[PDB]
């Protein structure tokens, strides 16, 4: 995250780190935690990941440096690809992760809402992206979660500073016109967290963007509303 500040223990319980063991074990991408034995996260993390059973995913954890060989995973049963994705800048940067077994609830770790389908002519505000990613374009991953507070932009706004790409209604944008705050490589699949009526919920998904915090590029995140039925229907 550019431009953020440290997280505290427990700020943001759903906030998972997704660890590969291929070649060595090192953090891959961010995810949400949205029910017992699911995170949700982006689709591009796991181009070139081939078994599931390199993966591992790490709850309740506030510093990489807290992760020792004897620290406790949920292992990942199944990798739910949308059928459509093709990559992040195309769209349909989403992903499940099924674990092996159910996260036992804590205060450290715990699920986010998804937004309904009447909260779609709902105007969040308070937002926040999160992860161990790059503080700048040319970084490394950081050990302490990173926390910055950014404001949406709308899809018609998003898409004038992006003619390289087609934004569709399923993205959605967030940035400041003089950038500074974004997040950037390493956050990928983590959460874009916003605060409505005392709720949090998981409005988007880290995805993509051009570089990281640059100024009059917003981030592009995969829109969530817009699949909760997708997300429904394998939750099961």
């Amino acid at each position: 995250i550019v431009g953020g500040t440290a997280s505290v223990r427990g700020e943001w319980p759903w906030q998972v780190t997704l660890h590969t063991t291929s070649p060595t074990q090192r953090h891959l991408c961010g995810g949400s935690i949205i029910g017992n034995q699911w995170i949700l996260t982006a689709a591009h993390c796991f181009y070139g990941v081939e078994s599931p059973k390199i993966l591992r995913v790490y709850s309740g954890i506030l510093q990489q440096s807290e992760i020792k060989e004897d620290t406790s995973f949920f292992g990942v049963q199944e990798i739910i690809i949308h059928d459509q994705y093709k990559m992040a800048e195309s769209g349909y940067d989403i992903a499940l992760l099924k674990l092996e077994t159910t996260v036992q609830y804590t205060d450290s770790q715990r699920p986010i809402s998804l937004p309904s389908k009447g909260d779609r002519n709902v105007i969040y505000t308070d937002c926040w992206v999160t992860g161990w990613g790059y503080r700048k374009l040319r970084d490394k991953i950081q050990n302490t979660l990173q926390k910055a507070k950014i404001p949406l932009v709308t899809n018609e706004e998003c898409q004038k500073r992006y003619r390289g790409h087609k934004i569709t209604h399923k993205m959605i944008c967030a940035g400041y016109r003089e950038g500074g705050k974004d997040a950037c490589k390493g956050d990928s699949g983590g959460p874009l967290s916003c605060k409505h009526n005392e709720v949090w919920h998981l409005v988007g998904i880290t995805s993509w963007g051009e570089g990281c915090a640059q100024r009059e590029r917003p981030g592009v995140y995969t829109n969530v509303v817009e699949y909760v039925d997708w997300i429904l229907e394998k939750t099961q």
